[PDB]
């Protein structure tokens, strides 16, 4: 509801991130930038905030915090609070923790009090950036003036990045991998994704880092946020769930990994290896089966289908085997129920789910929080778009970190699994812009 023609030699990702940096800073506000199918949506300012925790639900608007106790499904509690936000505004944005998906698998009591499950907000203003134009939704005079100043200033040149060491293992990932391998060999579960955090020993400039890393990655979705004391950015390699206004539900499971970006002929050899490797084919097949079973739980009988099976999905520093699972949302179900059914992603949890999710509580640094959760965009028309939170950097308090994991199966070796985490961390490590 008002538009500005997109400038000549300006990329949408660069202008969207610059608007997020410069405009929100001049007004000192929180925001969330979400990239979805050629559109960069900047959700600027917080009109109301839904905070879902393990023990309480809070809705915060114009200084007033309303508290509620909730029981049963976290999805039903969040759904009720978000539908309310959406009666007022067209779109809501936020993040859903890994911990949101534990209730389905009987692990609710394992959550410590005040464990975040989700943060979803109604923005005061939305600025939508595409190749076509810049659209303004409910932008006030002060914001419009700040936008015009940004367009006249132009985009900042991105400085040289600063390197980070990913070779150290302070959290004993190699040790934790060996424990999971022993458990799988004993028949406890088939696969588990374990992870490790990597401390970034300097403050980074989130918008500039986002810009730099975006030039070198091909994610399904991307985000940049500053929300409630959390800064985060990511190049999501997978849609965990999308629910369209017409009832169509999609999930894009990934399983299997090879390095990418190492040179054309090297990348082709790795691509050919991935597509013919029995170990990778088996795991992908098993994951697509698990994913189909989950989507079946919320779909119209017999509406579930695999529309893309076992194809190479290129993701910057890595390439994965991917499938697309499509269904029709059953009338007895809803968008939150679909999210819960597909949560946490099989890709970043384990198989069987209940045993794999429980192994993560024992064998990984918990709560995972944003990592392996999702970044979400919800619409008043019933839409839900949820990007899997992998290939992301975070800043909370005075701490900046990266996080990456690997799929552990019976044949897994701690050394090769550690190397696999290095490949995934390389989606970001060469593009970290130091804060100036
Ligand atoms: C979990 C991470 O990445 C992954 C993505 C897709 C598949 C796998 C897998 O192991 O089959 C995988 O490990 C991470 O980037 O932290």
């Amino acid at each position: 509801s008002s538009s500005i023609p997109m400038p000549a030699g300006v990329n949408p990702a660069d202008l969207a991130a610059e608007l997020a940096a410069v405009v929100t800073e001049s007004v000192d506000e929180d925001y969330l930038l979400y990239e979805c199918d050629g559109q960069w949506v900047l959700a600027a300012g917080v009109q109301a905030m839904v905070e879902l925790d393990s023990d309480e639900l809070r809705v915060i608007r114009d200084g007033v915090t309303r508290r509620q106790q909730w029981s049963g499904r976290p999805g039903a509690a969040l759904g009720e609070a978000v539908d309310r936000l959406l009666l007022e505004t067209d779109q809501a944005f936020g993040w859903v923790a890994f911990e949101f998906g534990v209730h389905r698998y009987g692990l609710q009591q394992r959550l410590a009090p005040h464990t975040p499950l989700a943060r979803v907000f109604s923005p005061r203003t939305r600025i939508m950036v595409s190749e076509k134009e810049i659209r303004l939704f409910d932008a006030g005079i002060r914001h419009r003036e700040a936008i015009d100043r940004l367009l006249a200033t132009g985009v900042r040149e991105v400085p040289q990045s600063r390197s980070v060491d990913v070779s150290d293992d302070p959290s004993g990932f190699r040790r934790r991998v060996a424990v999971a391998v022993d458990e799988i060999a004993a028949g406890r579960y088939h696969k588990v994704i374990l992870s490790r955090c990597v401390e970034v020993p300097f403050a980074i400039d989130f918008p500039l880092t986002y810009r730099l890393g975006r030039r070198h990655n091909t994610p399904v979705r991307s985000f940049l946020l500053q929300l409630g004391g959390i800064r985060a950015l990511g190049y999501s390699p997978e849609l965990v769930t999308a629910v369209r206004a017409d009832g169509v539900v999609i999930t894009e499971p990934l399983a299997g990994t090879r390095a990418l970006g190492r040179g054309p002929a090297i990348d082709r050899l790795a691509r050919d290896d991935l597509e013919s490797n029995s170990k990778e084919i088996v795991e992908h097949a098993i994951s697509v089966r698990s994913s189909l079973e989950e989507i079946t739980d919320i779909a119209e009988p017999g509406s579930a289908a695999v529309i893309d099976f076992m194809t190479v999905r290129e993701r910057g520093s890595v390439q994965h085997l991917g499938s697309t699972i499509r269904a029709r949302l059953d009338p007895s179900s809803d968008r939150m129920a679909a999210l819960e059914a597909l949560f946490p992603a099989v890709t970043a949890s384990g198989i069987p789910k209940a045993a794999g999710v429980e192994a993560i509580f024992r064998l990984d640094e918990c709560p995972r929080g944003l990592y392996s959760g999702a970044v979400v965009m919800l619409s008043a028309d019933g839409g839900l778009d949820a990007a899997l939170t992998l290939r992301a950097a975070y800043q909370v308090g005075g701490r900046t970190w990266l996080r990456a994991g690997a799929g552990i199966i019976e044949e897994s070796e701690p050394e090769r699994e550690f190397e696999e985490t290095c490949e995934k961390l390389s989606t970001l490590t060469p593009y970290l812009v130091a804060r100036q």
